[PDB]
């Protein structure tokens, strides 16, 4: 319901390849509280499909091991919005990207936007990017976030951010 | 973490009574990551002693239960700085308080300050005090925090912030 930035004219062709989850924030602490939390997922690659859908390749900590996971995100009539059925979420919104440095996105469940919102700052390179983090924090300033995590370069490079 | 002009003239007797942990932040995500994390402690009461020490009464999730813990903070020559022997920390610093609404404090381990720093915003009622949170965030801007949690009234009223 709260209007945020959205990526007008998002071209997914241009988001393919490596990304690193630099920062994360969520409305409900439980979404991101513990390595085991349901929305603690680390984006490792984005893969647009021939049909214009988007595969999201993730790492996620489960039962003492770092697991590879893949979310299938279905295109919609809005370039920046995708439909999913994963992590108890049903939408992905791309807030902003410059393709070659950073990409900001949120996930939510349309049924319970207040209890399901989780957003990330992705960067292309495994460094703490000042521009990207500032843009992330600005983009979220009106959102009801109660947990925020920011990662260091060693964590960006390591499996499951260890 | 340093002794500021704000911290001068603290009267520890006046912090007696009931408090609630409204927000927490730490340098190392793993200090606060998960309910069971070592610095995930919820202050419920402060008990100053006649000789000027400070007992800190807390709730902490351990072995799948919400436990009560008491930490004795021993005075030093600086009124706002105390020695502790708990939580793999050895210092408590009171950054700021108005006695009747909010108190900001940090803990650290003087042998490894940067991987041990954890700070809290305490309030006198189980309500979200935006002004206290602003003071907290301003006080933390110079500190290398990587995790921040902010709690809601239901969490403040519950045991171990559930």
């Amino acid at each position: 319901i709260i209007v945020t930035q959205t990526m007008k004219g998002l071209d997914i062709q241009k988001v393919a390849g490596t990304w690193y989850s630099l920062a994360m924030a969520a409305s409900d602490i439980s979404l991101l509280d513990a390595q085991s939390a349901p929305l603690r997922v680390y984006v490792e690659e984005l893969k647009p499909t021939p049909e214009g859908n988007l595969e999201i390749l993730l790492q996620k900590w489960e039962n003492g091991e770092c697991a590879q996971k893949k979310i299938i995100a279905e295109k919609t009539k809005i370039p920046a919005v995708f439909k999913i059925d994963a992590l108890n979420e049903n939408k992905v919104l791309v807030l902003d990207t410059d393709y070659k440095k950073y990409l900001l996105f949120c996930m939510e469940n349309s049924a319970e936007p207040e209890q399901s919102l989780a957003c990330q700052c992705l960067v292309r390179t495994p460094e703490v990017d000042k521009e990207a983090l500032e843009k992330f924090d600005k983009a979220l300033k009106a959102l009801p976030m109660h947990i925020r995590l920011a990662f260091n370069p060693t964590q960006l490079e390591g499996q499951c951010h260890v």
